[PDB]
């Protein structure tokens, strides 16, 4: 008995966000969730998110990092949640031989945004804590820092609320009938319509769109994280150690400052076991290289943040075949759309994903340019069945 102007599926970091924006405008819109957002079953938990503007990615992520976080600014003051810390964030990485590194260093110069450039001993000095051989170099970003993802969510969902937003949650969409002038979504709970349909299911789109005709390559990560005992006079928010993204020999390591004594936070980035979303073990420790790999980084680049492992969480990354999203209306329906495929770094735009997906489903277009995330483009191999 109830139509909806817009029906976001998938209330998380993508639809929630998307979900305050209409409901900010006075669209009548219902979100449907699995779960009771934010929850530990998805891709934002574990409490905390870097957001870093000079994009090792790809500079051409630079606008929509900086537009995101503004509007994380603007939620900070829109809530009594915490939102986001400036800590800052530190990359780093052999000289000569971390793309990663490189594209930071010119998105920085690109877009003049403010970065200190230091290498070998004066990051150790800068930094007690951190043992970095003499050769990596590095580059700081003072301004870039911490989102407190669950807050986030739990923030733009009760602003949406308060404005309207109907959240259906514990709820798990089946199918999809799309027309040329409607959308009906099928659910245990029942059946709704509305004129819009966003499409946000995050791990779950891997399974998911093919009730919309698409064939996408999209392959869901088991990846954890784990909270350490540190020393916390080197490693704490207070005595600013920072939030950081660096490249080694074996790959990609993210991390966080410990918060009020609980811990620094460690997450191995370029490996993760490939699974399914409705089968993933969700304990940490099950597999050997969960608290492995991440002591192996930690005894050879910040032995004092090494100690007891006090807490450990597990989450999930959706990959496409180039490791950037996809963003955009449904090539044969104008009335849907698709944010999927966030490939582990999305959380930081959601903030401005939000926005787009508003945009895009009240008006077909957007303001921001979002090429780079065609479902159209070559590189993804997107098809239809
Ligand atoms: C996992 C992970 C990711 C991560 C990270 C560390 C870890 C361990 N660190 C990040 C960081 O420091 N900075 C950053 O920018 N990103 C970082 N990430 C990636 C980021 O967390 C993910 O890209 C982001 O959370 C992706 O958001 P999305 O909105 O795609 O996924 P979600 O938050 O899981 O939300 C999906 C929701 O949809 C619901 N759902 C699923 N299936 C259904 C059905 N059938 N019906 C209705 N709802 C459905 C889920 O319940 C979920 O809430
Ligand atoms: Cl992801
Ligand atoms: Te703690």
């Amino acid at each position: 008995s109830t139509h909806f102007d817009v029906i976001v599926v998938g209330a998380g970091s993508m639809g929630m966000a998307a979900g305050y924006q209409l409901a900010k405008q006075g669209v009548k819109t219902l979100l449907v969730d699995a779960f009771d957002p934010p929850h530990t079953n998805g891709s934002h938990h574990g409490d905390t998110r870097i957001i870093r503007h000079a994009y090792g990615e790809g500079r051409e992520y630079v606008p929509l990092a900086l537009r995101s976080q503004e509007l994380w600014y603007e939620l900070e003051k829109e809530t009594h949640h915490k939102i986001f810390t400036k800590t800052g964030v530190l990359v780093f990485g052999p000289k000569g031989e971390s793309a990663f590194v490189a594209e930071t260093m010119e998105a920085a110069k690109e877009h003049s945004l403010t970065v200190d450039l230091l290498e070998g001993d004066e990051i150790n000095k800068r930094w007690p804590g951190i043992t970095v051989p003499e050769n990596y170099n590095a580059i700081f970003e003072p301004n870039s820092g911490v989102l407190f993802s669950e807050n986030c969510i739990r923030a733009y969902r009760e602003l949406a609320e308060a404005r309207g937003a109907k959240v259906l949650t514990h709820t798990r969409v089946e199918d999809f009938d799309i027309s040329p002038d409607s959308v009906k979504i099928e659910t245990a709970n029942g059946s709704y319509t509305a004129d819009k349909l966003i499409v946000s299911m995050g791990a779950w789109n891997s399974k998911l769109l093919s009730k919309l005709n698409l064939d996408i390559p999209l392959q869901p990560y088991r990846q954890v994280v784990g909270f350490f005992e540190s020393d916390e006079s080197k490693y704490s928010n207070d005595i600013d150690f920072p939030g950081f993204m660096v490249e080694v020999p074996n790959g990609i390591y993210y991390g966080f400052p410990s918060f009020g004594g609980c811990g620094l936070k460690l997450g191995y980035h370029t490996f993760g076991q490939k699974i399914d979303p409705d089968t993933i073990n969700r304990e940490f420790g099950v597999y050997p290289e969960d608290e492995s790999n991440l002591r192996a980084f930690l005894e050879e680049y910040m032995p004092g943040a090494n100690g007891e492992l006090k807490r450990g969480a597990v989450c999930m990354y959706t990959k496409t075949l180039d490791e950037h999203f996809i963003i955009d209306l449904h090539p044969e329906h104008s009335n849907v759309v698709i944010a999927a495929g966030f490939s582990g770094h999305g959380f930081k735009f959601s903030s401005g994903v939000g926005e787009v997906l508003s945009q895009l489903a009240l008006t077909g277009k957007t303001e921001h340019d979002i090429s780079i995330f065609s479902i159209n483009r070559p590189a993804l191999k997107e098809s239809l069945q």
